C-alpha cells in the first residue's frame, strides 16, 4: 500500500533516502497485533483511531488526555493518517498527569499493569508497549521495563531530550528494551536527542505531525515522538511474522538505514529504523 501525502517520518520509515513524501507499507498495518501507550492518556473518541483506541488504566482523577501527548504519541503507533501500523489495537495507560508529568512509583505501577494486563486481551500477533517518557537513572524504573520485556512485550523508550549520554537516564538505559533516539528530516541527529551507547535505533522526531487532543492534529518534537515510529514498526513487523516481542528491536536494528545520519558521537549506533517495504 502507499499514502501519498504523508508525514516525512512516515515516509522516512519506508525509504532509503529523505525527501520523499509518500509512506510505503504492507497492507496488513499491524492487524492483530496491540500497543500500550504509557502516557498522558489517548483521545479515543478521535476519528483519526476509527475505534481502534481504548483508554484501559488511570493513575489520577480522570483516565482523558488533558495534555495532547499521549494523543500524539498513539497517533503515530496507529492512527489511520498518522500511524506507523494503521490496523493494529491501541491501549491508552495513563501513568503521566494533564502537566506531563509522572511520578516513578506510579510509571513503574504502569509497566507491571501492561504485563498483566496483556492477558485479558486478544492479541494473537503480539505486544509492543510505548514509553515516551523517562527522567534520570534509576534501578528500579529499568528493572520495571526489563519486567515488562522479559514478560512478553516489545518495549520501546524514549532516549531523552538532554542532548546528552543516555546512560544517565531512565527507562533510558536498561539494555534489554529499545531505547530510541531522534532525528529530522534532513537525517541530523535531532538538535535534543540522547545519545550513547545505550541507544538501539534512530526514529523520526523533529517536527512530527500526529493527532492531539480535541479533534485536532499539530506537529511537535521530540524522542518521545521517535518512539512510536519504532513502537508502531515494531508491531507491524511483528503482525509480519518477521519477528518476535523478544527480537524485534535487533531485528529492527540490524535491517536498519545504516550510517545516513549526521551528528551521531563516536560510541552512538547510526541506524534509521526502516521498515524494507519491497512490493
Amino acid at each position: 500500500a502507499a499514502q501519498t501525502n504523508a508525514p516525512w517520518g512516515l515516509a522516512r520509515i519506508s525509504s532509503t533516502s529523505p525527501g520523499t513524501s509518500t509512506y510505503y507499507y504492507d497492507e496488513s498495518a499491524g492487524q492483530g497485533s496491540c500497543v500500550y501507550v504509557i502516557d498522558t492518556g489517548i483521545e479515543a473518541s478521535h476519528p483519526e483511531f476509527e475505534g481502534r483506541a481504548q483508554m484501559v488504566k488511570t493513575y489520577y482523577y480522570s483516565s482523558r488526555d488533558g495534555n495532547g501527548h499521549g494523543t500524539h504519541c498513539a497517533g503515530t503507533v496507529g492512527s489511520r493518517t498518522y500511524g506507523v501500523a494503521k490496523k493494529t489495537q491501541l491501549f491508552g495507560v495513563k501513568v503521566l498527569d494533564d502537566n506531563g508529568s509522572g511520578q516513578y512509583s506510579t510509571i513503574i505501577a504502569g509497566m507491571d499493569f501492561v504485563a498483566s494486563d496483556k492477558n485479558n486481551r486478544n492479541c494473537p500477533k503480539g505486544v509492543v508497549a510505548s514509553l515516551s517518557l523517562g527522567g534520570g537513572y534509576s534501578s528500579s524504573v529499568n528493572s520495571a521495563a526489563a519486567r515488562l520485556q522479559s514478560s512478553g512485550v516489545m518495549v520501546a523508550v524514549a532516549a531523552g531530550n538532554n542532548n546528552a549520554d543516555a546512560r544517565n537516564y531512565s527507562p533510558a538505559s536498561e539494555p534489554s528494551v529499545c531505547t530510541v533516539g531522534a532525528s529530522d528530516r534532513y537525517d541530523r541527529r535531532s538538535s535534543f536527542s540522547n545519545y550513547g551507547s545505550v541507544l538501539d535505533i534512530f526514529g523520526p522526531g523533529t517536527d512530527i505531525l500526529s493527532t492531539w487532543i480535541g479533534g485536532s492534529t499539530r506537529s511537535i518534537s521530540g524522542t518521545s515522538m521517535a518512539t512510536p515510529h519504532v513502537a508502531g514498526l515494531a508491531a507491524y513487523l511483528m503482525t509480519l511474522g518477521k519477528t518476535t516481542a523478544a527480537s524485534a528491536c535487533r531485528y529492527i536494528a540490524d535491517t536498519a538505514n545504516k550510517g545516513d545520519l549526521s551528528n551521531i558521537p563516536f560510541g552512538t549506533v547510526n541506524l534509521l529504523a526502516y521498515n524494507n517495504y519491497q512490493a
